[PDB]
């Protein structure tokens, strides 16, 4: 019948793998273009290059997420296999015409070329273009993968294929070339340390406004460099994390380094009055982070203030001004009830901002851990694509804030200072944080023991210059 007529117009399974009929054993849809819930990799590749219609949502989501279920080398082999569509044999009447040296009618052959082969081949090249355009890092990390792509693209022949080959070749060239303000920004603020005097640069010697600005610029650049694929499949926690998630790992290491540096600054200031000044100055840095909508920065300070060594320092926070304590308390409350107030704040403000990154890693980990890699139907494993789409939706939220530059002048020496923070030294984190906690017990012992006094370490004025910028 008509079903067998349609299916037999496609190539048979012995000469081509991407034309088997749809069924429950190889593909599932979600409850318009159908939304793919699960399927075998061969069915996902078929639908990624589907003859009947374009599917940009699926193409975008696939090329973001595919590394969780398919290697780059393997993907290129599959789409090249997909591309190589065999043509049907001539009809009996046309076989006779070819036998006599005459031109065959080739009515069905021409229809198959028109309505199946050319569309699929164009879809394969659309995937190739999207691949090199938005995920060129695959080809940077694997030179052999690029050699295969350029050999494939370079041997494509046809009238309708010429324009696609040239645009793909043009994009590949631009990505190699790249590989090798709006308004007036405010005046760079200084306090004790002079411009160029990098030896004197420290928490209390630099201006707190300028610390916040330069950290916001640093954290903005780190935020914007993270690609969606660096988060997919929890690859930042696997053994190839350094190659797969370099920008994410850099952001995490900065957060760890800054947060522990704040803790180190506080608890290695053994004098009570000086430690109050240190804590007060870090709160001022938080207030300027808040002014700049650097929520990453705000919650880095909250993390440092809530840590085991700092949070217990009752005598230090006793002397902190009530207004600063209120600001600290409101910063904390951003995280309560699964970050409800933070998300409300994030939605309400105007750009530019730097979102809190940690929340994306939490929700991705829960999505990765909470959903199965495969769905089973009749003893066959199908790749759980809905899982990948949900992860891709979270990385989509990251990307909407990744084009918000700050109107703030970079200061190279202050940037270097914060880029090169190494509070742990040779120690590992766990042992260093144990050291931090043991320091807290020394400077402020538990209730049975009294509070000893400690000498001053700072030889310069401790009074803050404040958080309001120079506008007299
Ligand atoms: C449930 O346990 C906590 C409650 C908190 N509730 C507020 C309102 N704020 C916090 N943290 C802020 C950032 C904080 C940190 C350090 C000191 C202070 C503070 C405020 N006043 N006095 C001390 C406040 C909190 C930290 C908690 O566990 C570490």
């Amino acid at each position: 019948g008509a079903m067998a007529e349609e299916q037999m117009r496609l190539p048979s399974a012995d000469v081509y793998r991407f034309a088997e009929p749809d069924s429950e054993e190889n593909i599932i849809f979600e409850e318009g273009i159908p939304i793919i819930k699960a399927g075998t990799v061969i069915k996902l590749i078929e639908r990624l290059t589907y003859h009947m219609y374009a599917d940009p949502n699926f193409v975008r989501t696939f090329l973001t997420t595919y590394r969780s279920f398919c290697k780059p080398q393997e993907l290129l082999s599959l789409i090249i296999e997909r591309f190589e569509i065999p043509e049907p044999e001539p009809t009996e009447a046309d076989r006779i015409a070819i036998e006599n040296g005459d031109q065959p009618l080739s009515a069905e052959l021409k229809r198959f070329r028109k309505e199946y082969i050319q569309p699929v081949q164009l879809r394969v090249l659309n995937v190739c273009r999207h691949w090199v355009e938005h995920h060129f890092y695959d080809f940077e990390r694997d030179a052999y993968l690029l050699q295969r792509m350029e050999e494939f693209i370079g041997t494509v022949r046809g009238k309708a294929m010429k324009k696609w080959v040239e645009s793909i070749t043009k994009i590949i060239q631009r990505k190699k070339i790249a590989r090798d303000f709006q308004s007036s920004p405010p005046t760079v603020e200084w306090h004790i340390s002079r411009p160029g005097h990098i030896e004197t640069f420290d928490l209390l010697t630099l201006h707190p406004i300028e610390i916040a600005r330069q950290l916001t610029l640093l954290e903005s650049d780190l935020y914007r460099a993270v690609q969606p694929s660096e988060l997919v499949g929890s690859v930042w926690t696997k053994e190839d994390k350094e190659i797969n998630s370099p920008n994410l790992l850099k952001m995490i290491r900065h957060t760890t380094n800054l947060t522990l540096w704040f803790e180190k600054c506080i608890v290695e200031t053994e004098n009570l009055e000086e430690r109050v000044a240190v804590v007060s100055r870090i709160i001022e840095i938080l207030q300027v982070f808040q002014e700049l909508n650097n929520f990453n920065g705000v919650l880095e300070v909250v993390s440092a203030m809530n840590s085991s060594p700092v949070y217990r320092l009752d005598h230090t926070f006793e002397q902190i001004p009530s207004r600063q304590k209120k600001i600290l308390e409101e910063a904390h409350e951003l995280s309560e009830d699964h970050y409800k107030k933070y998300l409300a704040k994030l939605r309400s403000i105007n750009p530019p901002c730097v979102p809190f990154f940690g929340i994306y890693l939490t929700n991705i980990l829960k999505t990765e851990e909470g959903n199965p890699e495969v769905l089973k139907r009749h003893g066959k494993e199908l790749i759980n694509f809905s899982k990948r789409r949900k992860v891709a939706e979270i990385t989509g939220e990251i990307q909407q804030y990744q084009n918000q530059p700050y109107c703030l002048r970079v200061e190279s020496d202050i940037k270097r200072f914060f880029e090169n923070l190494n509070p742990m030294g040779n120690s590992m984190e766990k042992e260093f944080t144990d050291y931090l906690f043991n320091k807290s017990l020394e400077i402020e012992p538990r209730n049975p023991k009294p509070l000893p006094r400690f000498p001053k370490k700072y030889s310069y004025p401790l009074k803050s210059p404040g958080v309001r910028p120079s506008n007299p």
